[PDB]
């Protein structure tokens, strides 16, 4: 063959992954610098590297199933998950496959059992190799550099295993689809225990507590006057809250809180949506009022309107225990709210506002901040696995007949467009935790005492903020250093432009830079954790929450039966997909906020700059503060009606990778 083919003959992806892994340890010995403080050789090299980065990290707004959302055109080799994440994730998926196959009719399970057994054995073998390599490294630290190649080869093996897992899952889903009171909603769990919510789901106080301690703590807002389209009367309010209370005094005393799902748009179809796989489905854009008692101990649900127009949707009011003719209509109205909730939570709060925001910051960072830029060094750990998991969301979860088409009532094209639109409209500054709390008038613990997301979230927000401030102060001596940084300027430009981050604006000083970095890091780590990790314990049991109902909203508060409510429950296929996807997505904890070490071998420090890593220095102070936050949250959870554990720093990954 031609002599110019010589370099291509033996070139392969594994070899290149090894090179990428070793080069990253080597590059990381370069002391970080702002471009204006770098020497000319450094300026030349960093500009060359950034130009090459743009070949690898490429924007598109036409990615499959997420049209209009800025995405990576493809995931670079160096952005594939490391073997630690691959093993964890493969472990969970294989466990779930084995569990599901065990519940299938024996004849239909025979071949899947054998294949699943083989995959489980291969996974165990891979785990054993991982353990043996780690042991080798501990026993001979001097050989760590050469052992890295064996970890890269193990990565190849686990990638191959997960490819085989993918083929099996596709076959199992087809078989399941052909095959498939409340017993069926327990049966889909197989060997898995029901989540805690299965015990409490019909309780009204539990239902209200979701608004401040559930997967979507962002929608609830204080109201000073009821909306014109929510015509609840004084008599209705007194029936629930007492003869000596009133709407006027509850409003004035900051005791009224509203959930209004108007923003769902096409995620709340106007009527029935018939699909071949799942039959007739419905979802809703309801309005619900909650109130604190005069002692402010906790929220109670007061009233629910199952749609936006009161002319066509009657008012459901919380019934007394004796009012058996109102009991089931009320359960149905709460189900309407929970259906809206899964749509709002998963498509907006989780997918659009964590995952799809962090996608843009990852791409901008890699394309415009040199690897030797201190902000690249800081931010990159917070995007580990983000491009990969988001390509997975688009390719695997969002196509026709996939998990989201099954589990969410709307037509899949409407779901995609509405989630994408929500991402495009999400204002970066307004979406900051403190701004969100203030805008919704839920920031004052005197007004609303029990709001665990706020109280724990602010501890984590403020810890990150002080870290960002300390870190910025190491590199930027003044606002002039901020505006003179041409890489930061390009980064801001890419975030505004190609990244389509609403509300993003030029960064002109250190205080603003700190706020921006706080939000980027918080969004990647804590916010994602708070809205992702409740999935297994709160969202796996369909009668407590599901993004589709098999029946319309109740047409009357009076006269409904248990049968009427049961008709809202989803088909078994929806319940099966739900338990499995939500167990998976909340069962992989990879990396930890504040650790700042590689999450794969050789687990090296992220930071080489002695000013950052000094004893008692910025990083140590951040880590110490997170440990104080952990203690404070653990103490709070001893006093709370139920523990809220999603913002414990020990359970917050550094990045959005699941
Ligand atoms: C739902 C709302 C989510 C909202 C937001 C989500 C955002 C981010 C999450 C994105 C997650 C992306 C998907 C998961 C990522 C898992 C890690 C991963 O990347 O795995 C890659 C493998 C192979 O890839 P490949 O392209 O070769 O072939 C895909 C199938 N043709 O994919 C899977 O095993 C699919 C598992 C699907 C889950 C099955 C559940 C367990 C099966 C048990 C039996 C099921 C019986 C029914
Ligand atoms: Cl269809
Ligand atoms: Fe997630
Ligand atoms: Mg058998």
């Amino acid at each position: 063959d031609s002599i110019f083919f010589s370099p291509l003959k033996y070139l392969g992806a594994e070899q290149q992954r090894s090179i990428d892994a070793s080069r990253s340890l080597l590059d990381n010995l370069i002391p970080p610098s702002l471009p204006q403080y770098d020497n000319l050789a450094g300026k030349l090299a960093r500009r060359a590297v950034l130009t090459s980065k743009k070949l690898v990290y490429v924007w598109t707004e036409n990615f499959a199933n997420v049209k209009g959302v800025p995405m990576a055109r493809s995931v670079p080799l160096g952005e594939l998950p490391n073997v630690d994440w691959l093993l964890k994730t493969a472990g969970v998926i294989v466990e779930l496959i084995v569990n599901f196959v065990a519940s299938l009719p024996a004849s239909a399970a025979a071949q899947f059992e054998r294949i699943a057994a083989g995959l489980s054995g291969d996974l165990e073998a891979a785990r054993q190799v991982h353990e043996a390599l780690l042991e080798e490294a501990k026993n001979d630290p001097a050989a760590a550099g050469s052992l890295l190649l064996r970890f890269t080869e193990l990565q190849t093996r686990v990638i191959a295993l997960l490819t085989r897992v993918g083929l099996l899952v596709d076959d199992i889903l087809k078989s399941a689809s052909n095959l498939v009171g409340l017993n069926r909603f327990r049966a889909v769990f197989g060997t898995l225990r029901l989540p805690e919510v299965a015990d409490s789901f019909r309780d009204d106080e539990a239902f209200a507590y979701w608004r401040v301690a559930g997967p979507n703590p962002l929608l609830i807002r204080r109201v000073d006057a009821l909306p014109a389209n929510f015509p609840l009367g004084e008599e209705q309010f007194r029936r629930v809250m007492g003869a000596d209370d009133s709407l006027l005094e509850a409003a004035a005393s900051r005791r009224l809180y509203l959930l209004d799902y108007a923003e769902l748009g096409k995620l709340a179809p106007s009527g029935a949506v018939d699909k071949l796989l799942t039959g007739t489905g419905f979802a809703y854009a309801p309005i619900a009022l909650f109130a604190l008692g005069k002692d402010r101990a906790g929220l109670l649900p007061v009233a629910i309107q199952c749609g936006q127009d009161p002319a066509t949707h009657p008012m459901f009011v919380r019934p007394a225990e004796s009012e058996s003719d109102l009991y089931w209509g009320w359960q149905m109205a709460k189900t309407v709210v929970q259906v809206a909730e899964e749509n709002y939570h998963e498509m907006f709060v989780h997918l659009a506002q964590t995952h799809l925001v962090s996608e843009a910051f990852c791409l901008a960072t890699q394309r415009t901040l040199a690897p030797s830029h201190p902000l690249h060094v800081l931010l990159a750990p917070h995007f580990e696995g983000t491009l990969f998991i988001n390509e997975g969301a688009a390719r695997i979860l969002l196509p026709s007949a996939g998990f989201i088409d099954v589990m969410f009532a709307a037509p899949i094209q409407d779901t995609q467009a509405t989630a994408g639109g929500n991402r495009l409209g999400f204002d970066f500054y307004r979406g900051m935790l403190p701004e969100s709390l203030k805008a919704r008038n839920v920031d004052d613990p005197a007004a609303l005492p029990d709001y665990p997301y706020r109280d724990d979230g602010l501890l984590v927000w403020n810890a990150i903020r002080q870290w960002a401030a300390d870190y910025v102060a190491v590199y930027y001596a003044s606002d002039g250093d901020v505006t003179a940084d041409v890489e930061l300027a390009a980064w801001v430009g890419e975030v505004i432009g190609s990244g389509k981050v609403a509300g993003f604006r030029p960064i002109t000083g250190r205080s603003q830079l700190v706020e921006v970095l706080t939000m980027v890091i918080f969004t990647a780590s804590a916010q994602h954790a708070a809205v992702n990790f409740p999935q297994p314990s709160m969202m796996t049991y369909a009668p407590a929450i599901c993004a589709m109902s098999a029946a319309p909203a109740p047409d009357s508060p009076s006269g409904k039966s248990e049968a009427d409510w049961l008709k809202m429950m989803p088909p078994t296929l929806v319940a099966l997909e739900k338990v499995n996807i939500y167990h998976l997505l909340g069962s992989v904890y990879h990396g930890r906020l504040g650790d700042y070490r590689q999450t794969g071998f050789p687990y090296a420090p992220v930071f080489s700059d002695r000013r950052v890593t000094a004893s008692g220095g910025p990083l140590e102070r951040f880590q110490a503060r997170l440990k104080e936050v952990e203690a404070t949250i653990r103490t709070r959870n001893q006093a709370r009606r139920k523990p809220y554990e999603y913002l414990l720093p020990s359970r917050i990954p550094a990045s959005t990778n699941i």
